[PDB]
């Protein structure tokens, strides 16, 4: 088997701005009353002075709420084993990704399905224990920001 | 809390010679018809000739039955998190350890109890899903041999 975490709890979001942020931190085990000041597009895909501000807000929360970021390969591409290895070290990982309407979303990575070359995740909108192709994850992850993948330090 | 594998099958050693070897390897998913030629003390605590031999014998078994060993840390200590990471990658892990009473035994590591700082293991002579303190595991593990902790490559 391998490379699967097994009771990462499931939390579904409230339909409010950043609803996915609160549900995802909860799946990592944190109870955090604050989050990003604007939307996901700003958080995961800003530029210039806006990018710099959003980055400062995120570092703030990361420090205060005991979250850390995954160092991102310059290739813009994880292998199954790389991801599996990170998950087994770090536990569940909250990631920002861009869906097929161009909307950004957050989900929690919980495991790797090596035979079908897929990541296993909880989606705070769509449900627990979904999979998507590893090729889709690499394509859609928020590579532009160093805070694309957050894991708990607690 | 702590990473736990939840269905490793339990196999007892009966009144068989080197019965703990056959039980542990069966708990790991293998059917292996032969085992180390000398006993447990020689497998886990030998040095000089009786030890370079048992090292050769065990590497051969590993090659033949698709088992591999965990690289032991220089510090001679594992953390709760590191053992969890190891179980997450490799599945159940059979370990050699020395009891207070002085004899060597083999057991199967299955999970970690973080809150109580303990390992969870199947003991072929004492039963399933026992725990012992992590401090005990570190004190009593067969650190002298590189094959202290074996896992399945299947």
């Amino acid at each position: 088997n391998g490379f699967r975490l097994n009771h990462v709890p499931y939390v579904s979001q409230q339909n409010e701005r950043m609803g996915c942020w609160y549900a995802c931190t909860r799946m990592l085990g944190h109870s955090i009353s604050s989050g990003p000041r604007l939307g996901l597009p700003e958080l995961y895909d800003s530029s210039g002075p806006q990018g710099l501000q959003q980055r400062e807000d995120v570092l703030r929360l990361m420090r205060n709420e005991n979250l850390a970021e995954v160092s991102l390969p310059e290739s813009r591409q994880f292998s199954a084993n790389e991801l599996g290895n990170l998950l087994c070290r770090h536990g569940p990982i909250m990631f920002g990704w861009q869906t097929p309407a161009g909307s950004w979303h957050m989900s929690v990575l919980t495991g790797i399905d090596k035979p079908n070359d897929a990541i296993i995740f909880h989606d705070p909108q769509r449900g627990p224990d979904l999979t998507m192709p590893l090729d889709s994850f690499n394509q859609r992850l928020a590579w532009r920001v160093p805070h694309a993948m957050l894991y708990s330090e607690n």
